């Protein structure tokens, strides 16, 4: 028992960081197969960087201005790209480290682990979710661009996230693999915001059945409701708007506790109208919403991955 | 900026780990060069358990009683021995996968990174502290024993923590890696209790110092105090004293904020006196006691590790 943020390991995305360098630029590539993947943004000059022009960056460059480094062993560029936001760094040397991988776009609600890289090295591993308002809120310091977001399927990393900025309330922006922003940003240098954040409501839903599931029951109660009266609570607190295939995913939840969806849902709506009362749920004394359903699963049941 | 529950990188450990399996039990092993380490109870029947003596438990076995698997590689065990609370299984083939480590002990209030496996195959990763009652609030289930605990300094991983069980208020009990375990707890399925904790404090005003970094001031006040008094405060709220060691370990966060060490204290005061006014401070309701100074200025300054 016990619930914690709990990443995946880190292991097989760890032997897939490089540095690369260009110009007065540093920060980090994923090196799969025979390419390195980046954050285009590294092609810009401080000044460049108001308003670039990344084709006109980027035709400006040559295969010896990429400085790709793989601990202390630089890797020859012998082409490049840009895909969307992203560099793609075709090196003569292929990653004998490549896991089985895939790059997948997530939605928001998903969570994912993050590895913090500066340099080409990890620096930390921890867990985030894709927030509604596509931000995540991570831990980034310069340098830390390129580092990557991922979920793993047995033995296979799916890569999700690329970092590649921050926003002013000190909440974090990027792309897939694939160079696409989560969300509206662009990579510029000029004034962007966020937007209104709302609460993940399956996932807090979740995190109540973790409790459960660990023995925390202080909430529970012997009400319950209807989907459109808990949606119209939602709505008063900022909560995201919960469908049936929401309900549908929480069923195995609701199945090992025996506290049907609704029956949740009505213990979420006293929580939400009264508070905790000076209460903590799973050490915490705020709803959490980043964990999923099959968070909540997987740590709960143990599944392991090779 | 941003600031989370950060584990270190878990690939140098993912390479050690293997499944033991003796009889009718698995759990999690060590491989270190040509080591196996492995919670004693391994040996266990469901029937020795409740009162065992693990000596003659041993000392019953034989070398090809033990299953060490390496992935789909078995082992082969070469010899035995017990240090206090942990198994060395001698094998014939060295860990090529073996990095630089050391066996420490820790101190409560010290943080580390769980690497949580099972059937030998990592599962998860997530950060714990050595509580003052020599417990950690981890997240385990059955088969997860033998999972360690690891701080990572430059290249080098300093082990801290096996995992052997779980009290009855949810929370873990472990050793270091040379089987002693942290607090009064017995490798026994009988009657024990963790004891009365207390919270961090070092640690609170450390993550009350990453607050300040992180721009989130909305807590700090005009006030000081004096070691003595705030000590009385501590008292009364169930904190640990705070020590002159503590406030010289506080000193580099103080510098970079600018706030001194009693001022922060005055903060922590005023705090514990009031509650937080439904408000949060990094992204909690409550004050939080697992992170270290060392953990803030890692994560506030991006260290990273080869
Ligand atoms: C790459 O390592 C770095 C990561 C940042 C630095 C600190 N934490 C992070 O996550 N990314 C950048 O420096 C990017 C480069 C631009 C993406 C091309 N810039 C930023 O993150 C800046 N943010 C920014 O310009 O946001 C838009 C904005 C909003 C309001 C006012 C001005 C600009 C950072 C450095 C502020
Ligand atoms: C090893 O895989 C396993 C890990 C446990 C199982 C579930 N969560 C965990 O962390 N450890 C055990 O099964 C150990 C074996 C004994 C150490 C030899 N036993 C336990 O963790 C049990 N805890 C326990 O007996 O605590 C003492 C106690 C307290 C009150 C009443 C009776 C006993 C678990 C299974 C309850």
């Amino acid at each position: 028992s016990g619930f914690r943020k709990m990443a995946f390991p880190s292991g097989k995305v760890e032997g897939c960081m490089v540095q690369v360098t260009c110009g007065t630029t540093t920060l980090n590539g994923l090196w799969l197969d025979d390419v390195v993947y980046c954050p285009r943004h590294v092609i810009c000059t401080s000044e460049d960087m108001l308003n670039p022009n990344y084709e006109d960056l980027l035709i400006r460059k040559s295969n010896h201005n990429f400085l790709v480094q793989a601990g202390n062993v630089q890797l020859r560029v012998i082409g490049h790209s840009m895909q969307n936001c992203v560099l793609k760094l075709k090196v003569d040397t292929a990653n004998p480290k490549t896991p089985k991988y895939k790059f997948v776009r997530i939605q928001p609600g998903q969570t994912f682990s993050v590895l913090a890289c500066y340099n080409g090295s990890p620096s930390g591993v921890y867990q985030c979710a894709m927030r509604p308002n596509f931000t995540i809120k991570g831990s980034f310091l310069n340098g830390s661009c390129g580092s990557v977001g991922f979920n793993i399927d047995y033995d296979c990393v799916s890569f999700c996230y690329m970092h590649h900025m921050e926003l002013p309330t000190g909440v974090h922006a990027g792309t897939d693999l694939a160079g696409n922003f989560y969300g509206p940003f662009v990579d510029r240098q000029t004034a962007q915001a966020a937007g209104t954040d709302t609460t993940i409501t399956v996932n807090v839903l979740a995190w109540l059945y973790a409790a459960v599931i660990n023995g925390d029951r202080w909430f529970l109660n012997r009400f319950t409701t209807t989907l459109n009266d808990f949606n119209l609570v939602a709505m008063k607190y900022n909560y995201e708007p919960l469908t049936q295939d929401h309900v549908d995913i929480l069923g195995p939840l609701s199945a090992q506790t025996g506290i049907a969806v609704l029956d949740m849902c009505a213990s979420l709506k006293e929580l939400l109208q009264n508070g905790m009362n000076g209460r903590t749920i799973l050490g915490s004394a705020l709803l959490e919403d980043e964990f999923t359903p099959f968070d909540v699963v997987r740590q709960c049941s143990g599944v392991t991955f090779q």
